[PDB]
């Protein structure tokens, strides 16, 4: 079992970012390796389909307790679904998945399409539109409404900003950074506000629609017949739409991709299947989630070596989505690759792998793709616009992945046949 040696390579991991793991596999000339990080803790980095399958084998891998505390405190919240395993997890996960019915899924599509269509005049009116910002604000309106939480127009910009800070707060991989405390306070204001909606819903003072997150979460009872405590229920309710808001990252990358490959734009208009492929290739190609932590419960024999009981595990998400034997030309943006992809739960894992109900796999993958399809359809067909000179760098050596400028556009104009 090969090592990237050192007492703690966290700073090295941060210096190399999304390419750390790949650099180590190249240099140590291997498919699996160990590295200490996050305070001397050894972690075995596993990759590919075979890495993904093992990582999501619940007989052998523990997730509970393996997220760094600072990230729990900012990104996901204390007591959040991400932090529990076993029965308690399967029970609550089923609540999240119960929201993903056909009707609710079409509702997010319609809300997304309606808001973009409604937002054209406003974007025509601006000198420049930063798409990162404009999409986070718009998706804050989609996400609150979808979740049955009523956020006035007046408050949306505040809430968007607070979400933005939270979503960014995995940048230091759980270490201290200057934004930490501002991230915690953003979380606290968001949790406080959602807790009040839960308590008020429970008292019968407001009346969210049945089948919405706010309603289902507020009234749900776990397998022992107990409701979630109010704060915990607020933490998990936020987990139902803060990540929807985080799709703003992909909206920005999506425009970057379309701009660099103008051919994809024409095909988005010409071919009805194609918006789906584009959306999928945005999620595979661009960086967001670098890797996921777990822990070996027992000794595991894997790819010729034995992973000892108690050692950390890290599933390489970026490495697997760019693994040259799973994806022909992994570093070329090619939506057509998804005409042939067989839908395996272990190769396209940029939002996790495994099974939705029994693993920690992302509950909102279908929403993510639905929202990317409508959004990219809107930017391809409904407006025209200019891309001025700006920093369009996506730095793969820096977590989290962003377009440096956010992707700025100008001279937006609606596409309308008036003859
Ligand atoms: C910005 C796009 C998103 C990305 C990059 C993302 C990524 C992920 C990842 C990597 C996980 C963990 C998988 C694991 O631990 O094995 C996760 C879990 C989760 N995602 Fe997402 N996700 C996104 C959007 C969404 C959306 C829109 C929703 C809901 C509307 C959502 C809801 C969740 C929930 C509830 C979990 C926890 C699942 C569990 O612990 O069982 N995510 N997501």
């Amino acid at each position: 079992l090969k090592r990237d040696k050192g007492l703690d390579n966290t700073l090295k991991v941060l210096k190399q970012g999304y390419l750390y793991t790949t650099n180590q596999r190249n240099r140590l000339n291997t498919s699996v390796f160990q590295t200490k990080a996050l305070g001397g803790k050894p972690f075995v980095v596993v990759t590919g389909k075979e890495g993904a399958e093992m990582f999501y084998n619940n007989d052998v891998v523990q997730r509970e307790g393996m997220l760094p505390k600072r990230i729990v405190n900012t990104l996901f919240g204390k007591g959040a679904i991400h932090t529990v395993d076993g029965k308690k997890h399967v029970d609550r996960k089923a609540l999240f998945m119960s929201l993903m019915t056909e009707g609710n899924l079409n509702y997010v599509r319609e809300l997304t399409r309606t808001l973009w269509h409604a937002n054209t005049q406003r974007m025509e009116s601006m000198d420049e539109v930063n798409i990162y910002r404009e999409s986070i604000v718009l998706l804050t309106k989609v996400g609150t409404r979808w979740a049955g939480v009523q956020a006035p127009p007046e408050d949306i910009e505040r809430i968007a900003t607070d979400m933005d800070i939270m979503i960014d707060s995995f940048r230091a991989l759980g270490g201290a950074f200057k934004g930490y405390k501002a991230s915690k306070e953003a979380r606290r204001r968001v949790e406080d506000w959602l807790e009040e909606q839960i308590i008020e819903t429970r008292k019968g003072n407001i009346h969210p629609p049945e089948g919405t997150a706010l309603y289902e979460f507020a009234h749900w009872e776990d397998y022992l017949g107990n409701p979630m405590d109010s704060r915990t229920c607020a933490i998990d309710l936020m987990n139902t739409f803060r990540p929807l808001i985080a799709i703003n990252r992909f909206v920005s990358f999506g425009l970057h991709a379309m701009n660099e490959n103008p051919i994809t734009r024409e095909k988005i208009k010409s071919e009805p299947d194609y918006a789906y492929k584009f959306a999928q290739e945005v999620r595979r190609y661009y960086p967001f989630v670098p890797f996921l932590p777990g822990k070996a419960k027992v000794d595991i024999d894997f790819q010729g070596v034995t992973i000892p009981a108690g050692v950390g595990l890290a599933l390489d998400v970026y490495g697997t989505t760019h693994d040259e034997s799973l994806w022909d030309d992994p570093n070329e943006f090619r939506p057509e690759r998804f005409e042939t992809w067989d839908g395996s739960p272990f190769d396209l894992i940029p939002q996790g792998g495994g099974d939705y109900w029994t693993n920690h796999r992302c509950a909102g993958e279908w929403i993510t793709v639905i929202i990317m399809e409508e959004t990219m359809k809107y930017f391809a067909e409904k407006i025209t616009y200019d891309v001025p000179e700006q920093d369009l760098e996506v730095d793969l050596n820096s977590i989290p992945g962003y377009v440096k400028s956010g992707f700025v556009i100008k001279n937006v104009r609606e596409v309308v046949d008036r003859t």
